RNA sequence: UUUUUUUU
């Protein structure tokens, strides 16, 4: 009953986490949280319940009106606790909601600290040996390579460089994203005769394990995918086993989600392809790619009259010289700020490519969204645009659904597969013969639909998906820079004679969790190191996205004022606005809000309801001045305040809800290539700490302020924000053009922090 | 660090 960290025995003190059934104390020693807030969030664990002699007695703390049970949810009306969402929207008094976890540990009136006596118990604790422990957890419940070169001699050298950096990163990834209790189980069969298991981050096909250990019968385990999902079932459909499933227990089985490592698997992949297979690449970019001098080569290749395309954007000489310099080299780089359109050169040069060589390309980007978007443009252009979207994200919502593979091939198809298609919508469900029936007609679709395309869509992993299982003799990435090399190398290593690479080593890195590898140079880019290396890249330096005020701050921080600007203040401004802001003719402000963040659901993460809700007034006030939703992007660093702001305003939005929903609520990360008329950036971070975490980034503030067009709000917490320089230069820079402001949006003053 | 990627 003592705390397994530290030994703390306290009755006032500890606290049980009911899935492990180890005790824990409330204070912060040798860890930024408590010692149970740090059990919580490393383990992924969110049921709590008090020690008996507490007093509040053995309570398993949970919602008064649904009855869930993760701390992280938890708050208190006044005693009555209540989740964040929807409980505590819904209307005893709302307004005065507070959570059971605040500063990273439990509230005193739910767990005290120790007196000094009390923490004599406390054996002397170092974060390290805290953090091993949780590791060792991992198993068993007990008690206390060649650097990266600037030039390889060959691909074997090369993948044994970055090959035990990906196991590096891939090892900490599934050490520290791998999940997790008392599951009732009812049975049934499929159509297809397998085992149904139903019962109680989630997408249909996803590989889970059951199993069972108890008193009722001997141990038994299972894999299976999921069939449904909770609209409130969620139903397993399990492979064919030797031994048969224990289908007369209902109780007291345990379902856990199998961690994958498809991205790394496919980086490993590559890496062994560029090694191994040797039609993988051309030899002018292999040895590119190995860091050899090449002498540079041209294509014998007839270029147009005009390179704009009628009906859009007008190229600029920069950008036409361009796309008239690309279409003849191997390889080439495409540099600059944002908003320089580089991805319109981008759309211009694919769609020459297209009609010069009537040739397959393949077309991507790391992230889901900014491939959506260029396949967008693509599509505009009137190319043959097929996005492949990873089998998770089949369900998922998308601006160019109609462009799936998968939507692809219900269109347009007829006969055997047409009926076979119907009777699974109908039904729900296929028999063993029609399935495999089913899975060799769609293949056979996928392909002939893959193959007749002029552009395949897709990120720089789903490059790697099975289905493309051809050769793609030119390729572009987009924000290339995004992107660890090996995760370049994914697309590249697919027959490629022609590569673009597109990027800004200003705006966002890859994320590499594993610290290790990034010192070992994992958050290099390919688009990085082959310009390191001394290949000339074409440089874009006249931004056509934002009003010239937008510009400054970005251009002056992290381009050394090189970053002109290509349209006028008349030509981002809006002549009939109502707007507040604070200063005419300047359509941007910072708007200080003094709440203090919270941890969000998955214990991970951080929302702010502050930020929240003045963000939605931000848009209500946006609504009313005319602004369509459509022309409204928010922006936020955190996923949990990403997820929030959109809950919040589906039961708080002040107009209709349905207008809520059409603004676009993204992760600063997830956001970049994309732009909205006007951004509303929440900055979530506020503490007594004054920490701000992975905010320290410039590159993630550059791609936050460069997103609008129109106009930009700022919503975040100068007391804390401050203590970091970068922000606090742009809190300078908004003080001095009379910005910086704070209060309620009808009657916003001047901010009264004290800026240094 | 808490963010991108991904499932017969
Ligand atoms: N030559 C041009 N004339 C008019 N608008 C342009 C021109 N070049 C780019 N734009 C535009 O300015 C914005 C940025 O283009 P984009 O390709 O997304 O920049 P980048 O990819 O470098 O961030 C867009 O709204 C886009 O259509
Ligand atoms: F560089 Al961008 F949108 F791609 F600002
Ligand atoms: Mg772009
Ligand atoms: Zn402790
Ligand atoms: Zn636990
Ligand atoms: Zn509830």
């Amino acid at each position: 009953n003592s705390c397994a960290y530290c030994g703390i025995d306290s009755a006032k003190c500890v606290i049980k986490c009911n899935s492990c059934k180890k005790w824990f104390c409330n204070t912060k020693n040798g860890t930024s949280s408590s010692h149970i807030v740090n059990h919580l969030v490393l383990s992924h664990h969110n049921v709590v319940s008090l020690h008996p002699d507490s007093d509040l007695g053995d309570t398993v703390l949970e919602c008064y009106n649904c009855g869930r049970k993760n701390v992280f949810l938890l708050g208190f009306v006044s005693v009555v606790l209540l989740c964040r969402i929807p409980c505590a929207q819904t209307k005893w008094d709302t307004d005065q909601w507070q959570p059971l976890i605040e500063d990273r540990q439990l509230l005193s009136w739910v767990a005290e600290q120790p007196t000094e006596e009390e923490k004599l118990k406390a054996r002397l604790i170092t974060p390290s040996q805290i953090s091993k422990l949780e590791a060792k957890w991992r198993s068993n419940k007990d008690a206390t390579i060649p650097p990266l070169l600037l030039r390889y001699q060959d691909a074997y050298e090369y993948q044994r460089s970055y090959g035990p950096l990906i196991k590096l990163e891939a090892d900490y990834d599934k050490q520290l994203k791998e999940s997790q209790e008392h599951i009732s189980v009812s049975w049934s069969l499929a159509l297809n005769n397998r085992h149904l298991a139903s019962f109680t981050k989630v997408a249909i096909g996803d590989e889970m394990i059951l199993w069972y250990s108890g008193m009722q019968h001997p141990d038994w385990e299972g894999r299976g995918y999921i069939v449904r999902l909770p609209n409130d079932t969620f139903t397993l459909e399990l492979k064919p086993s030797k031994t048969p499933p224990p289908t007369h227990l209902t109780t007291g089985f345990t379902a856990e989600f199998i961690w994958k490592g498809t991205s790394y698997d496919r980086m490993q992949d590559a890496l062994k392809k560029f090694a191994i297979d040797k039609k993988s690449i051309s030899g002018y970019l292999y040895y590119k790619i190995l860091g050899h001098q090449v002498v540079d080569i041209s294509f014998d290749v007839p270029l147009p009259k005009e390179f704009s395309i009628p009906n859009f954007a007008q190229l600029n000489s920069s950008q036409s010289n361009a796309v008239s310099h690309v279409l003849q080299r191997p390889l080439s780089l495409i540099q600059g700020p944002p908003g320089t359109g580089k991805t319109v050169t981008s759309a211009t040069i694919v769609y020459h490519l297209s009609k010069i060589h009537k040739d397959r390309i393949l077309v991507c980007a790391p992230s889901n969204v900014a491939v959506d978007h260029l396949a967008a443009k693509l599509r505009d252009l009137g190319l043959k645009v097929v996005r492949l979207t990873a089998k998770s994200r089949e369900d998922v919502e998308s601006s160019v659904s109609n462009l799936a593979l998968h939507n692809l091939v219900g269109r347009g198809a007829k006969g055997e597969l047409k009926n076979l298609l119907k009777l699974k919508d109908e039904v729900g469900e296929l028999s063993a013969s029609d399935t495999k029936r089913f899975v060799k007609l769609v293949r056979k679709t996928e392909a002939e639909i893959l193959n007749k395309a002029d552009v395949v869509c897709c990120t720089c992993v789903g490059a790697g998906d099975k289905r493309l299982d051809t050769k793609f003799r030119t390729v572009l990435i987009d924000e290339s820079t995004q992107a660890s090399e090996p995760e370049c190398l994914i697309p590249i290593v697919k027959g490629a004679k022609q590569v673009i690479l597109v990027g800004d080593h200003q705006q966002l890195g890859p994320v590499i969790l594993e610290r290790k590898a990034a010192d070992a140079g994992l958050k290099q880019s390919l688009f990085e190191r082959l310009i390191s290396l001394g290949h000339v890249p074409i440089r874009l330096e006249v931004q056509y996205r934002m009003n010239p005020y937008l510009s400054e701050f970005p251009s002056n921080m992290f381009y050394e004022g090189s970053l002109q600007n290509g349209v006028t203040i008349e030509q981002r401004t809006v002549p009939n606005s109502k707007f507040p802001w604070p200063i005419r003719g300047i359509p941007m402000m910072f708007w200080a809000n003094y709440g203090r963040e919270e941890i969000s659901a998955n214990g991970t993460s951080f929302l702010n309801r502050i930020e929240a809700m003045n963000c939605e007034r931000i848009i209500t006030k946006l609504f009313r001045d005319g602004v369509k939703p459509e022309q409204i992007g928010v922006i936020t660093p955190y996923e949990g305040q990403r997820a929030y702001i959109l809950q919040y305003m589906q039961m708080n939005g002040s107009l209709d809800k349905d207008l809520y929903i059409k603004v676009e609520v993204a992760s600063v990360d997830a956001f970049q290539g994309r732009e909205k008329d006007y951004i509303i950036l929440s900055c979530v971070r506020a503490n007594e700490q004054q920490a701000i975490g992975f905010l320290r980034d410039p590159r993630r503030l550059n791609v936050g302020l460069t997103r609008a067009k129109y106009g930009l709000v700022i919503l975040g917490n100068p007391r804390s924000l401050a203590r970091n320089t970068l922000w606090n230069h742009l809190l300078i820079h908004f003080r001095e053009k009379g910005c910086l402001v704070e209060g309620t949006l009808d009657n916003l003053q001047l901010c009264t922090v004290q800026l240094v």
